[PDB]
């Protein structure tokens, strides 16, 4: 009776653990997500092969690893949209992908191309940093045409990322991204943006402050994406920025765990039980224990902030940080789904089911969950 | 490190509650798992269509779901052998089997075929009882070259059911299960058989208890299967009749539970906390907290029992008793591979890590858990 719709560039990761001068020699950066040409990607992949180097393969993608983890800790039907090989040999990427996925994630309606998925080569340095270097093959190819309006009609959310704008010049991903926004403001679902890395927002931060008004109800991103996006260094302050274009912002800050922002009516607020935490906007925390509603559905909307500390306490060991604010995403988004199923199986319009303090207790435990495997991907919910 | 092997005919199960008329018109018997021709599957399945009668569709296969299981419940990595279609289409029923099939269940071993995978068609009686007509397409066309002897020789156990040796004459899919046979004995890797029907069985009861004797240590069976194979309607005494052939019996009874029987060395036996049972055994679950051993691994076998009663006190609804056995064998099978783990990772050789009793405990945790749910395939662990 209720999912969550996402759209991805769909992609394989392919990881490896290599040296400073193999990010160099194919014209890549620390830190970055960079696309990359297809003789490039070839003489990249042969190098991983020929040394082997390829510690992992699984799939990957901001959106499908979402969409994946939302389905492991909901036990509940994602759908994600995207491309996908029209045919498809064993052994390939694109058979890899679809085993990869979980069983909940919705595949059947991803887009048959006549050509290969992306690729994402994920590449660890020595010194701990991370780079994605993106073959994108067909990924971008999806059409506008092929986004199933009754799937997004019955969605409790619809979710993107800031990635599926990037693309060669005239590949049709952006048109159809904006065709499920078109039918997400035609049913009133909300629409989520995650954002993807500070260096390409930083490319233009005023063009996606615009989009965030004119078009997203959540947004999510990490404290360095963030003061990208807002010119606030402070997590807090980024966030309550956003809440100028948004309806509830998730902002997550590493090893200092991470913050929400939203509006509640403020007839509803609900104070916390916990000590007023101090900040840049003081005593930010008091009305934690409110539920989070889009601003249109207030008469008096009242900001309201909660924070919590990483549910690991302490330097506790970090196996691959690699996933883990989307798996904070993901624990958002199934508290935003079963508002849903509990609406229709009956007031306020809430926009979450819980308090923004236990969205934010749940989103630390996934975050952690993720921290603690190598993949960006569950495959098993919370004990 | 650890890992569990399995061959399936791969099938997608496709449901549908039917009327009496319906079973008839198609030759079949209620409560029977039967193969079909292929006009009778089309006829069929056209019907389905035509009235809208399919309610789920979702990959199955006893092995199927047993490996699926395994690797939802353990979270670790279990191979699945078998037939693919080579050229996958995007919407097909392989492409479904692919999608529905557990992220850590290794898909990379299945062998190409260039015809459909098998259907079931799982048809509900308007009373209650299930049928299962089988039109087989390739999926008995497994051949022994296929089999990775390396796959089998690493793993903690090879997993079959006697569904393997039912194929038209002349197909290579019996042949292959005896080469994977013929490795698990080179290497020392417990073979499992999971019984499939009483009906199937009592064709031929003496060439099952050969066949249990000659290559058997693991077997898997319900009441009525039971009493098919070993002529005992108790089944604490066909589970005892059966240690005569095996080393190690899981035999599940319904509301009555399931029952474990097996070997230890005499010198480690654990006597139990619990109150000792009546029985056509008397006291038969005095040595409950001990671990099962393989009879070889024994210079003075002593045999052990337990019985646990359903997780469910009471007659608490049950959603479907569909795959809720095969659950209770996954549950043993993820006990076994903790088992290799812990050895590697490091006396008296032992089956299981467990005792018996904490076996069926768990065991009935898990059957619990399929009864809870349509599928016989879960899709989250336990909680
Ligand atoms: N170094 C760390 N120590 C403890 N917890 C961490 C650490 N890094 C991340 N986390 C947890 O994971 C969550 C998301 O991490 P973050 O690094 O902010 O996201 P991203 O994956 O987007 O970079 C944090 O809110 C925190 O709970
Ligand atoms: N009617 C029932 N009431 C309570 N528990 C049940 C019932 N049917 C099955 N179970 C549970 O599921 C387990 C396996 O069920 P069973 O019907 O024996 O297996 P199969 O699926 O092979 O027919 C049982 O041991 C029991 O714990
Ligand atoms: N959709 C998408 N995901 C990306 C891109 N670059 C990196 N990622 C994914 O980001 C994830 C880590 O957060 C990995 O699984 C990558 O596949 C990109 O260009 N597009
Ligand atoms: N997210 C958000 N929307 C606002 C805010 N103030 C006004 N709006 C809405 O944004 C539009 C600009 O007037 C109108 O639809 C307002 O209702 C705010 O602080 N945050
Ligand atoms: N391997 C196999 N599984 C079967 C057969 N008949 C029924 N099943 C499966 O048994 C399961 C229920 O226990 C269903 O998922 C069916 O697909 C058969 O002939 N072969
Ligand atoms: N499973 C099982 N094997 C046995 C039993 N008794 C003997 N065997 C073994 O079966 C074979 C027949 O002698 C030999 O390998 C014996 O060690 C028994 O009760 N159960
Ligand atoms: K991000
Ligand atoms: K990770
Ligand atoms: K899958
Ligand atoms: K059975
Ligand atoms: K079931
Ligand atoms: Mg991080
Ligand atoms: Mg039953």
């Amino acid at each position: 009776a209720a999912w969550v719709v996402g759209i991805d560039q769909t992609l394989v990761d392919i990881e490896a653990k290599v040296d400073d001068e193999f990010i160099e020699r194919y014209g890549l950066s620390a830190g970055h997500s960079l696309v990359i040409e297809d003789d490039v990607a070839e003489a990249l992949y042969q190098e991983l092969k020929q040394k082997n180097l390829i510690t992992h393969q699984f799939a990957g993608g901001t959106i499908g690893n979402t969409m994946h983890n939302y389905s492991v800790l909901a036990d509940d039907r994602s759908v994600l949209l995207g491309v996908m090989c029209s045919n498809i040999e064993i052994g390939s990427y694109a058979y890899r992908y679809l085993c990869n996925t979980s069983s909940r994630t919705d595949l059947n309606y991803l887009q048959g191309v006549d050509g290969p998925i992306g690729r994402c080569f994920t590449l660890i340095g020595e010194s701990g940093e991370r780079t994605f270097a993106i073959s994108p093959g067909h990924m971008n190819q999806l059409r506008a045409e092929s986004i199933p309006e009754d799937v997004i009609a019955g969605a409790s959310a619809l979710v993107l990322t800031s990635y599926l704008v990037r693309c060669k010049p005239g590949e049709p991903m952006p048109e159809a991204t904006m065709k499920a926004i078109e039918y997400a403001k035609k049913y009133n679902v909300p629409v989520v943006l995650t954002l993807g890395t500070k260096f390409v927002i930083a490319e233009n931060p005023q063009w996606w402050q615009q989009f965030l008004k004119d078009h997203v109800s959540i947004l999510a991103m990490n404290e360095d994406e963030a003061e990208a996006l807002t010119g606030e260094s402070d997590p807090l302050l980024a966030s309550d920025k956003a809440l100028d274009w948004v309806d509830l912002v998730l902002c997550t800050a590493g090893p200092i765990g991470l913050y929400m922002a939203g509006f509640t009516e403020d007839e509803a607020k609900r104070k916390t039980q916990h000590p007023l935490l101090p900040g840049a906007i003081a005593e930010f925390n008091q009305y934690e224990f409110s539920r989070a509603m889009r601003h249109k559905d207030c008469q008096n909307p009242l900001r309201v902030y909660s924070h919590i500390a990483p549910y690991m306490g302490g330097p506790e060991k970090i196996m691959n940080t690699n996933g883990a604010g989307d798996g904070a995403l993901a624990a958002l988004l199934h508290d935003i789904t079963a508002n849903s199923y509990h609406r229709s199986n009956v007031k306020f319009t809430w926009l979450t089911y819980s308090s923004l303090a236990q969205v934010c207790k749940y989103a630390n435990r996934v975050s952690y969950q993720v921290l603690n495997q190598h993949s960006p991907r569950l495959t098993r919910g919370l004990p």
